[PDB]
DNA sequence: GCCAGGCTGG
DNA sequence: GCCAGGCTGGTTATG
């Protein structure tokens, strides 16, 4: 790599009148975030100013959300969108849901990390002060990043009782015991529950996701049924979140970005994969249909590819 | 989950 | 009939 060459291109785009949109794309949507955190630091070492800012106040719209957020670490993508999600009176729980229920526990680590050093204050009690009843207790729970590790052995024994545990606390009983709920599906390893999942529709007439939908509302809802799509097949989780993003009118820019930017490095294969198989055109089609630009072009070269 | 009703398959 | 799935609504499950 050449930080400093892609940092003094980015300086002659950032300064051409009208500027030159087109060089910043072709770059930094090109590189690994390592070599983004290198480029910026020879970009202040050149110009004495911030990459960061630099950009901002040379890009706007949607543009300017990707490329600013291409820019961050994963966990500071992660703390910053977790604050954003919480920011002001309301609450955006369908970002908060998508972070908190698909990190795995070393990225969750660096997360509450990194927040506490951006913003002063733990992760958890931003959360605490977001959220209430068991909504609140779910996110709280997820976001410590402790769930059990994958064991060595398969726990026959546990899959059953945790899958009648499952239909004893929900579609077989008046009501719901919401906390057994949240202790399964917060606690065993990610592979255990898969297999948990499967045995659970011996009990019930209904599969997980239908039980959750007849069991809960609104936010503990959502919640769950991330959660429970991140634990089955997290790839497809993100390629049908996409493609719900898309499908209908306009798009849920925020959401496809994030996915985008936080995914083109961890798992997009996969992703671009499930989507193709489900869906069947690519990810990339759907992206040129539904964005266009700049915008789009950054889009697609963090998917990668067609198909 | 319970009690039913009609429906589509093999 | 039997076997496997679905969908409705009424009287509704440690209720
Ligand atoms: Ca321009
Ligand atoms: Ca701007
Ligand atoms: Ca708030
Ligand atoms: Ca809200
Ligand atoms: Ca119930
Ligand atoms: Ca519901
Ligand atoms: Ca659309
Ligand atoms: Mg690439």
């Amino acid at each position: 790599s050449d930080a400093e060459r892609d940092a003094l291109n980015i300086e002659t785009a950032i300064k051409t009148k009208g500027v030159d949109e087109v060089t910043i794309v072709n770059i930094l949507t090109n590189r690994s975030n390592a070599q983004r955190q290198d480029i910026a630091f020879a970009y202040q070492r050149r110009t004495k100013k911030e990459l960061a800012s630099a950009l901002k106040s040379a890009l706007s719209g949607h543009l300017e959300t990707v490329i600013l957020g291409l820019l961050k670490t994963p966990a500071q993508y992660d703390a910053s969108e977790l604050k954003a999600s919480m920011k002001g009176l309301g609450t955006d729980e369908d970002s908060l849901i998508e972070i908190i229920c698909s990190r795995t526990n070393q990225e969750l680590q660096e997360i509450n990390r990194v927040y506490k050093e951006m913003y002063k204050t733990d992760l958890e009690k931003d959360i605490i002060s977001d959220t209430s009843g068991d909504f609140r207790k779910l996110m709280v729970a997820l976001a410590k990043g402790r769930r059990a590790e994958d064991g060595s052995v398969i726990d026959y024994e546990l899959i059953d009782q945790d899958a009648r545990d499952l239909y004893d606390a929900g579609v077989k009983r008046k009501g719901t015991d919401v906390p057994k709920w949240i202790s399964i599906m917060t606690e065993r390893s990610v592979p255990h529950l898969q297999k948990v999942f499967d045995r659970y529709k011996s009990y019930s007439p209904y599969d997980m996701l239908e039980s959750i939908r007849k069991e809960v509302k609104g936010d503990l809802e959502n919640a769950f049924l991330n959660l429970v799509q991140c634990i089955q097949n997290k790839p497809l989780y993100f390629a049908d979140r996409l493609y719900d993003s898309m499908k209908g009118k306009g798009t849920r820019d925020k959401v496809l970005i994030r996915i985008m930017a936080s995914r083109s490095e961890v798992d997009m294969l996969k992703i671009r994969s499930e989507f193709k198989r489900k869906y069947g055109k690519s990810l990339y089609y759907y992206i040129q249909q539904d964005t266009k630009g700049d915008y789009q072009k950054a889009l697609l070269y963090l998917c990668g590819g067609d198909d």
